[PDB]
């Protein structure tokens, strides 16, 4: 019974959450999930993720200096009012690494619009960027209209989307990424603190991502932390309380940590298993798969873990192409099939020429 336990979820006082490995993307809890929510700030996480995406393709660099325009004339623009600002006036030239510090450990707004005319040429076209990545990560329930999030009756998303945009700024832009879990950054004569007040928690390893609230949101946290192997996001939104804001991610991680680990069972091009070929220039294929397998399984439970596979066809016959889906890798635990993988030719197999 204590073996094969299933761990209570804890009370999260917030309308939605999320909690994901990011590794092997397993939910691991969730209220609320694709429930569509104002984003708030965490909007600037997809302008970030843009930005960081332009950067890696080498569209510009970090000491690249913008010009500021009127539009990103942060006192020039009651739209502005009330928001988080780094205070740009027109024909500042601002590097780029302040710009994005703004944005990133600030939410400055005025930062957005720099930023998305620099890299994109407008506002408008900058979230037709967001709106196709929007598409490219396959996320069913967000929606961007503005820059910053600011003026966007129109915009959305949910505590799933939000945490699967956390794992891809984590993923795909990681230098873009690194910038979140930096402290305090300065512009101007004045130092700024970052937002995300549990990079500050000495019990754990909080390293991300984005703060966000309006009256109309609530409270929301997109957070991550590592130990070890072993790497969490959650998101949370709608927090109803101040401080909330914080703890109740706090539970949700801790939680995750405590009774589940991330394990590592297969790496891409290493051989699983080995099946006779038929026509080939070898007698054998070699299977494994095209990807990384990572598993959450509970945690302490990785010596019960046991992997067998099946085949789609009685015989393989050659010409086999490299990642040729062959068959099915079976992950179990207590003798139930936990989680499945494609088994995949590692080599390609040609006919026998001699």
């Amino acid at each position: 019974n204590i073996k094969t336990m299933i761990p209570g979820v804890p009370q999260i006082d917030a309308e939605s959450y999320i909690l994901i490995d990011y590794n092997s993307g397993k939910v691991l809890a969730e209220q609320n999930a694709d429930v569509r929510r104002d984003p708030a700030s965490l909007t600037k996480m997809m302008t970030s993720y843009v930005i960081g995406q332009a950067m890696k393709a080498g569209k510009f660099k970090e000491t690249d200096l913008v010009t500021i325009g009127n539009d990103a004339w942060a006192t020039g623009n009651p739209v502005f009012k009330g928001s988080s600002l780094m205070f740009l006036k027109p024909g500042m030239q601002v590097p780029v690494s302040q710009l994005i510090r703004g944005i990133n450990l600030q939410s400055g707004n005025d930062a957005c619009v720099a930023m998305a005319d620099f890299a994109a040429g407008s506002q408008d076209a900058f979230v037709g960027l967001m709106n196709s990545y929007v598409n490219a990560l396959g996320l069913k329930n967000t929606h961007f209209q503005t820059v910053h999030g600011l003026d966007a009756d129109g915009q959305y998303s949910s505590a799933r989307d939000m945490a699967l945009i956390g794992q891809a700024l984590i993923r795909d832009v990681p230098n873009e990424y690194s910038i979140y879990k930096e402290k305090e950054f300065t512009f101007n004569g004045i130092r700024q603190l970052n937002r995300n007040g549990l990079l500050w928690d000495n019990s754990l390893n909080v390293d991300g991502i984005k703060t966000g609230h309006t009256d109309k949101a609530g409270y929301n946290l997109v957070a991550s932390a590592t130990e070890g192997q072993m790497r969490l996001i959650s998101a949370v939104m709608g927090g109803r309380t101040f401080k909330g804001r914080e703890a109740e991610s706090k539970k949700l991680l801790t939680w995750g940590f405590r009774f589940f680990e991330t394990v590592n069972p297969l790496k891409v091009g290493k051989e699983f298993a080995s099946e006779p070929v038929w026509f080939g220039d070898s007698d054998r294929a070699s299977l494994g798969v095209d990807k990384d397998v990572y598993l959450t399984i509970p945690r302490g439970r990785m010596k019960d873990l046991k992997a067998s596979y099946v085949l789609n066809s009685s015989e393989l016959h050659a010409p086999l192409q490299k990642n040729q889906v062959v068959g099915t890798i079976n992950f179990q635990l207590d003798g139930k099939t936990i989680e499945q993988r494609p088994l995949v030719v590692l080599q390609e197999i040609p006919e026998g020429n001699f």
